[PDB]
């Protein structure tokens, strides 16, 4: 992370270009450059650049995701005064709170509403229940009733919490983390609604953000469900719509989450003082929030001040309703968890490839289930695996099991007696587990209990996966010249020795190079060594050079494991020139 300027990163649906004016204010007053980026999967590539150092200064996202970065220690414990604090709403204080410490700053309160086409349904539906017939009606003028993204379980969950599902029970001031909801009855009348709606062909389980988004905005169908940063497009397009109330099921209103967008401090970041300056004197003022509102709408600022100029707003209003019938997004490391869960739920009962009980059935199991510590190990290297609780020495009450290829199922250690697992896995004088030399088959699950003189008990929980980095990549069977107007074979990459297999990507001129676009094309393989288990790919690169383009094209490949365990290998780059 460079010292002296501060990098941003927010979600691609939010006012980033708004969010880059204030930038360039505090750019105007201090020097300070600030870079907005809105990367794909932000929320998942933060814990994976930040846990080496890298990444964003600031990152944006829902308080949903704080905790868990919170808990890994992602986050700079923030320090704004108590006249600042005082400044915004209490309740978003809350939701950025981890274990008695503030970790980000609240910028916004978001929920999910019922959106409508005034001129195809004057009055909007108040239940889930209507809208079979409702869309019977419409179809019958050429239109359909509602779209909305099926791809992510936020849009969806309203609905399965309507009649009793949720996600971790709330009590005594905090959430029961074996108290899951998902599998419930309530959950599944919820969710086998949604599925009725698909097999009827009210909805298709393949409609996304983007076909949702364009089909209300055309007027095609009278209603979507969406949140207020989806209003600028809508108001584009200029259909005649209203923000309402979500249809109730079974009587009882649909529940979205509510999430409060806020903003972290990167803990390995060299400018939180500056980071701390931009929100809280840039952007958490009237004209910051203002500036990133026109462009993409917030909802309901955690700003005071402007949260009052702008709470005349009916549409603001439907979101405070929706959201007042909902619950709070817990903010524990658990809900990363939670949230996967109920996609696969989601997207399996929808395409009809598992029934609703199953699916909710998997779910549940998979968000009760006890965490594990994803460990990482490079294949023929060591690994030290703690047991958390032991005495430093000997006598020690504990116990190791594990999990893994080279086991048919659970397989519980014994202390050293000369036996040939003591040469794969054995039990070190502190408690440890220690693997001499890891290989594939050692990918698993690896548990201790340790039981202490007082009853204690201590469960360590660890997920272990291996790696293996390739040799560098190398380009072959490569034509120097080039001619213009037909395919010509640039070369073929080629990798060996990865784990897991990873992927080989081509470059020109030190961007990367999109196949089938232009006159690009790659074709690609795959092949796993007999013995070793490791992989050798090769990407063949064909182009078509276009008559008086540039004649001087310098390509490159490399080479990229799927995660980080390691970074991407290249190859020199190779010049071959377009000769007429
Ligand atoms: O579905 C897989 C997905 O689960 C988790 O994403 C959840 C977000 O953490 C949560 O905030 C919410 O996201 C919505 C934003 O709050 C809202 O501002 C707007 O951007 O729409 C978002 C939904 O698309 O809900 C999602 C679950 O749908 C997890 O964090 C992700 O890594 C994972 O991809």
């Amino acid at each position: 992370i460079e010292e002296g300027k501060l990098v941003i990163w927010i979600n691609g649906d939010k006012g980033y270009n708004g969010l880059a004016e204030v930038g360039k204010k505090f750019e105007k007053d201090t020097g300070i450059k600030v870079t907005v980026e809105h990367p794909d999967k932000l929320e998942e590539k933060f814990p994976q650049v930040a846990a080496t150092g890298d990444g964003p200064d600031i990152i944006f996202w829902a308080h949903d995701r704080f905790g868990g970065y919170a808990q890994s220690g992602l986050l700079a414990e923030i320090t704004p005064d108590k006249a600042f604090q005082d400044k915004l709403y209490p309740f978003t204080w809350d939701a950025v709170r981890y274990n008695g410490k503030l970790i980000a700053y609240p910028i916004a309160v978001e929920a999910l509403s019922l959106i409508y086409n005034k001129d195809l349904l004057p009055n909007p539906p108040k239940t889930w229940e209507e809208i079979p017939a409702l869309d019977k009606e419409l179809k019958a003028k050429g239109k359909s009733a509602l779209m909305f993204n099926l791809q992510e379980p936020y849009f969806t969950w309203p609905l399965i919490a309507a009649d009793g599902g949720y996600a971790f029970k709330y009590e005594n001031g905090k959430y029961d983390i074996k108290d899951v909801g998902v599998d419930n009855a309530g959950a599944k009348a919820g969710l086998t609604f949604l599925v009725d709606l698909i097999k009827n062909k009210h909805m298709n389980a393949d409609t996304d953000y983007s076909i949702a988004e364009a089909a209300f905005n055309k007027g095609e169908t009278a209603m979507t469900i969406n949140g207020p940063w989806a209003w600028s497009n809508i108001d584009t397009s200029k259909v005649n719509y209203g923000v309402t109330v979500l249809p109730t099921f079974k009587g009882q209103p649909s529940k979205p989450f509510v999430g409060v967008l806020s903003a972290g401090i990167n803990a390995a970041s060299p400018n939180k003082e500056l980071a701390k300056e931009f929100l809280e004197n840039y952007l958490l003022t009237d004209e910051g929030l203002e500036a990133v509102n026109k462009d993409k709408p917030l909802g309901a600022v955690a700003l005071k001040s402007y949260e009052e100029e702008l709470a005349k707003d009916p549409r603001i209003a439907a979101t405070m309703e929706n959201a007042q019938k909902g619950e709070i997004m817990p903010n524990i490391p658990q809900m990363s968890a939670f949230w996967y869960a109920v996609r696969t739920a989601v997207i399996n009962a929808a395409s009809g490839r598992q029934t609703v009980d199953a699916a909710l059935a998997a779910a549940q199991t998979n968000a009760a289930a006890a965490s594990a510590q994803n460990i990482t190990a490079r294949i023929g290297e060591p690994l030290v695996l703690k047991c958390k609780g032991a005495p430093k020495k000997p006598p020690q009450r504990l116990e190791w099991k594990l999990n893994t290829g080279r086991t048919e199922a659970w397989k519980v250690l014994s202390p050293q007696g000369g036996g040939p697992w003591d040469s794969v896995a054995r039990v070190l004088p502190n408690g440890s587990l220690f693997l001499p030399a890891v290989g594939i088959q050692d990918e698993g699950i690896f548990r201790c209990q340790a039981m202490n003189r007082n009853g204690k008990e201590t469960k360590s929980n660890y997920r272990v996966r291996v790696y293996q980095i390739p040799g560098k990549p190398e380009i072959v069977d490569s034509a120097s010249e080039l001619t213009a107007g037909v395919p010509n074979k640039v070369g073929t990459c080629v990798s060996e020795g990865s784990y897991p297999a990873g992927t080989l990507s081509w470059h020109l001129d030190g961007k990367p190079l999109v196949p089938n676009e232009k006159g690009v094309s790659v074709k690609e393989q795959t092949r796993r060594h007999p013995e070793t288990g490791l992989f050798t790919l090769q990407s063949e690169l064909m182009v078509t050079p276009a008559r008086g383009g540039d004649p001087r094209p310098t390509f490159s490949c490399s080479f990229s494991p799927g995660l980080p365990r390691h970074r991407a290998l290249r190859t020199a780059p190779i010049q071959p020139r377009v000769w007429e």
